[PDB]
């Protein structure tokens, strides 16, 4: 690699050269125009092409770190609008990129990115496809400075077809504004487990993160052995930890080497690998990453043989604890793909516990021998959750299982507010439409999924501005007891009611101009609100108030004089309700 510049746009190809450069800039000078950027790719990009030519060629032998910086280095109003970042480039390489790491700015002071009506995105996209689609890819680099940049380009190549397909449709919203929101949502998720990994990995530190990752990768190829999966866990934890730290080519290069040992070991990892170790160096760790689980061994004999009845078993475990620990793991999780991770983990401390107790005994065998046993209430506990919240959502629909969600939060921790209130719950039905349309083999799978990015949201706006003593004990807690803590929350019996007042519960005709969603969380704010006003009612009661309700929006919206009727049978369904309440 006399050139890397020219190994990269050879590898990359030029379209993706170009998008990958404008993120990556883009993610560093975070105030400087976009016609500026497009600039500085094209600079960079014949550059590239020169050293295509010829390796030999001036500045083509230098690194792509003394090449990023120095290109950063010839922004003119560096100091100007960066200040400090600029004097990064007094230094030389390696403390120079390393300077410029640091002042890599998180949560810029930019306007929220508005979306426009659906006719002018398309015009937009017709009369001008790339700069309507890289302005963008733009606007969302450098409002999310440490999204993998590959992973953005990925993202961003399912937007250019959606507009391609909705743009020419019939009824172009309806085909794109579902896609759009749905592109959203993976976007948050994906940065939200992107942060949860990192800051897991720093505050509970590495041996955890390996557990994890040794439980996750025994799901996905349970035809390897425990050495392959030891080696991909102690190679996994490198590659997090570098991608955490946020240098995006050592990130990459970590990534690809990880994915070049995956697809050069197939026989030795899993079957499902062939496509994704066929398609290009730029997606093919991407596409590891999300491939199914692997079938396991049918031939697979209990976990008694090595971990309960055999001697040697807490020779073994002193001999190297976390290895027997994780061999543990490995054989459990290997047979249980119908396990959260967090499952798993729970059962792997449970061992670990009674090993510890056990080994110190006289008689070791004596008390870990009914150590399977204890695994079955926590096995249980999440089995039951799920399985009694998905047959809530087939009895209710999805909005009134979130108003029952609703409910049933909002009387836990009543100090949240309501927005967050309402959005949690929301988002919480809409994990039961996904995951409860899944058999029970991959419901707990799919919840964790899901609950980790909704108890990481929630978790993350605590942070800021606290409300329980509770709700920080779960968030602060292991990441493992996490859902358990929010769970095991009860009725909150300290709570004083909220005061009336009328301009919460006084409705106008504009509700029957908005769309479903509007009025949901209209709604929602009013239930949340009653609850917060009369936390004592029951089921009962509250579903009579919130029918009653229901029949005063349908009668005043049907009627001649719309707004009086919301004014006058307002007063009476208020005043009817607080006699009830
Ligand atoms: C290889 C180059 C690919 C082309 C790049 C495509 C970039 C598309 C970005 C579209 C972002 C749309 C965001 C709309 C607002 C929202 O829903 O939050
Ligand atoms: C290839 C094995 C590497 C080392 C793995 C360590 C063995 C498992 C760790 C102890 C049991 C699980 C503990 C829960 C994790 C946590 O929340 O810290
Ligand atoms: C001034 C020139 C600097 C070049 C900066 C842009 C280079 C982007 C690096 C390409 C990403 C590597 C491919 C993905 C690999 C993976 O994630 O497995
Ligand atoms: C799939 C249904 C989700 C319904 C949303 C309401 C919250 C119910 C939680 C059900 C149990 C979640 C278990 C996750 C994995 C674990 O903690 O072991
Ligand atoms: C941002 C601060 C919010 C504080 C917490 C708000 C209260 C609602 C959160 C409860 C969700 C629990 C997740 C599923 C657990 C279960 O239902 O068993
Ligand atoms: C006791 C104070 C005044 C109460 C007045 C009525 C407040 C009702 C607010 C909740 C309405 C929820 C609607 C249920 C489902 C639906 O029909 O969309
Ligand atoms: C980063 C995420 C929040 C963003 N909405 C996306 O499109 O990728
Ligand atoms: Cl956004
Ligand atoms: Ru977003």
């Amino acid at each position: 690699h006399k050139s890397e510049v020219a190994h990269r746009f050879k590898d990359l190809g030029e379209e993706n050269f170009k998008a990958l450069v404008l993120i990556a800039f883009a993610q560093y000078l975070q105030q400087c125009p976009f016609e500026d950027h497009v600039k500085l790719v094209n600079e960079v990009t014949e550059f590239a092409k020169t050293c295509v030519a010829d390796e030999s060629a001036e500045n083509c032998d230098k690194s792509l770190h003394t090449l990023f910086g120095d290109k950063l280095c010839t922004v003119a109003t560096l100091r100007e609008t960066y200040g400090e970042m600029a004097d990064c480039c007094a230094k030389q390489e390696p403390e120079r990129n390393e300077c410029f790491l640091q002042h890599k700015d998180d949560n810029p002071n930019l306007p929220r990115l508005v979306r426009p009506e659906v006719d002018v995105m398309c015009t937009a996209f017709h009369d001008n496809e790339e700069t309507f689609l890289k302005k963008y890819l733009y606007e969302i680099a450098r409002r999310h400075p440490y999204f993998y940049a590959p992973e953005l380009l990925f993202f961003a190549k399912r937007y250019k077809a959606a507009f391609t397909e909705c743009c020419q449709a019939a009824d172009k919203a309806a085909c794109l504004l579902p896609k759009l929101d749905e592109l959203r949502d993976e976007g948050k998720a994906s940065s939200a487990k992107q942060r949860l990994k990192c800051a897991s990995l720093q505050k509970f530190g590495e041996r955890a993160f390996k557990a994890w990752a040794v439980a996750r990768l025994s799901q996905r190829f349970p035809k390897a052995e425990f050495a392959e999966v030891s080696k991909l866990v102690t190679d996994l934890t490198k590659v997090h930890t570098e991608c955490c730290h946020g240098d995006l080519l050592e990130c990459a290069d970590d990534r690809a080497d990880l994915a070049k040992y995956i697809c050069e070991n197939q026989d030795s990892i899993s079957s499902k690998l062939k496509e994704c170790c066929e398609k290009p160096l730029l997606e093919k760790s991407h596409c590891i990453a999300e491939v199914e689980n692997d079938e396991m061994p049918a031939d697979l004999p209990s976990l008694a043989a090595d971990f309960v009845e055999s001697k040697d078993v807490c020779k073994n475990y002193a001999e190297a604890k976390d290895v027997f620990l994780g061999m543990f793991l490995y054989e459990y999780a290997r047979r249980h793909p119908d396990y959260s991770v967090v499952l798993l983990l729970r059962l792997a401390k449970t061992y670990e516990t009674t090993l510890e107790k056990c080994c110190a005994a006289a008689d070791p065998h004596e008390c870990y021998a009914k150590v399977f046993d204890e695994f079955k209430p926590l096995v249980e506990e999440p089995q039951n959750l799920i399985k009694q919240n998905c047959e809530l959502f087939e009895q209710l629909g999805e909005y009134k299982f979130q108003n029952a969600l609703l409910v049933r939060y909002t009387k836990k921790v009543p100090q949240v507010s309501t927005p967050t209130l309402v959005e949690v719950s929301r988002n919480l039905g809409k994990v039961g439409s996904k995951c409860c349309k899944h058999p029970e083999a991959k419901r707990m799978p799919c919840a964790e999924d899901y609950l980790s990015v909704v108890l990481n949201q929630l978790c993350v706006l605590h942070e800021k501005t606290p409300v329980s003593d509770r709700v920080t004990k779960c968030c602060t807690e292991s990441l493992v007891n996490r859902r358990p803590c929010f769970s095991a929350l009860e009725v909150d019996e300290t709570y004083v009611p909220k005061e009336f007042n009328a301009e919460t519960f006084t409705f106008h005709a504009d509700i029957c101009t908005l769309s479903e969603k509007e009025r949901q969380i209209k709604k929602q704010t009013a239930l949340v609100e009653l609850v917060k006003h009369k936390p004592k009612a029951t089921k009962e009661q509250l579903k009579a108030v919130m029918d009653d309700f229901a029949a005063f929006v349908e009668k005043c919206c049907k009627a001649d004089d719309k707004e009086t009727c919301f004014a006058e049978e307002g007063k009476k369904l208020v005043a009817a309700s607080q006699a009830a309440l």
